């Protein structure tokens, strides 16, 4: 696995609770020896006036699930920041919740590159993803 | 002046109620010949797990305010999807509110490119985004 | 079989010649399913001033790749073009030949995203990018 | 003034000679405050198959003046490694002579976000991106 923190999937969201995370009810359901997933609702904090998924609502659960992955693949008091982060918005959601998969595209001792791709609740791609992170000791 | 539809700030911020815009309590402040800002507020809902602004909840504001400028710049029954969007995180905030000065860098028929800067209280700049968006019917 | 138009790699090279593909001497060398790829040499011109490979030459080689994989999935008069291009640099290469991988992330009617990674002759990641394109008619 | 070493137009042009810049005829040509610019050619070395300029090509020239301003803002040792690159392309050139205008949004002890703006020689925008790049000193 590409872990290097020892954190249980309750930690992840117990650590979102009293934030933005906690706030969208965005949840990490599933890790595994190289990727990460959460899922996100598609209700009234993440929809737009007219109903869809606010493209901004997907780009949260991205950087969300990215950055915690990076962040767990430091050690100590290493930390992780997002960089520069862009999306490609693909497919509109509607309802039910969404499901982001995240991906390592590169892992360094200073930065990483990872891809995160969210799917529908019928596993259609509604967001694809890309977050660049640095690493830092302050 | 690049607008092609005519709207209240007052109507805009009406909009946002009851969806992600209201919760996040986004508000529209200014609009100008060819320039629309907004601001929100740096907390709890906007925050990452360890105290400053949430990478994401910028760029929620950076397609909030991109994506309503351009459907002001198209008309009758048009709309505007958002297609692509980018940003590179400069500069953390902890407090207060961010606002979000959006100008358009290309404004055709069938595409458009929206730059997006957001700002701290104190005027430095936190993040550089642009979102591409599309014009479509039906 | 993504492919609409039925062109070899020696018709693909030949529309290269007289252009910046054939100055950089870009020679794709293999159409799958699914998949593009081209090699570029690390040389006189697309070397920086020390010897390595200048970041700007991977990403031409880049959107090379995606464009004309995006153009081979259109038909007739339709042609592609490159509205937003994103490359992280990973590792710099410093002779031999590059080879760029390029895959579909989503293919539409009227969009298209691309994803290119780029290895050195070692088959070590130099550059991983993503190309988002527009189908037009005009 | 951001600058932390002393250079001439004439060296900067004079480095590019044998390699990549050299060979695409990039030179550069005003030095400001804060900004550094360079001009490049709409010819067969720039352009792709049906004649418009390379996007790959805006890159080039993209990345070439900010790596470079990036290294002028940085002192002894110090070096500096393009880390990511995004752009979006808004206008395709034929002709002449295009111009990048760099200038910096974030210059930091360990990163720097450079903003490249390509124009036409009519004062049209073709092409805007960022470069994100790593203070490395060996």
């Amino acid at each position: 696995m590409i872990w290097k923190r020892k954190i249980t999937l309750e930690a992840l969201n117990a650590m979102g609770e009293g934030n933005m995370v906690g706030f969208l009810d965005i949840r990490f359901e599933h890790i595994g020896d190289d990727t990460l997933e959460a899922t996100m609702p598609v209700d009234s904090r993440t929809k737009q006036p007219f109903g869809l998924l606010h493209g901004g609502a997907s780009v949260v659960l991205a950087e969300s699930i990215g950055s915690v992955a990076g962040y767990l693949c430091t050690e100590g008091e290493q930390k992780v920041v997002g960089l520069e982060i862009n999306a490609n918005h693909v497919r509109s959601a509607r309802e039910g919740r969404v499901r982001g998969v995240c991906k390592p595209l590169h892992l360094g001792s200073r930065h990483q590159v990872w891809q995160i791709e969210i799917f529908d609740e019928k596993g259609r791609l509604c967001c694809s993803s890309r977050l660049t992170t640095a690493i830092l000791l302050e």
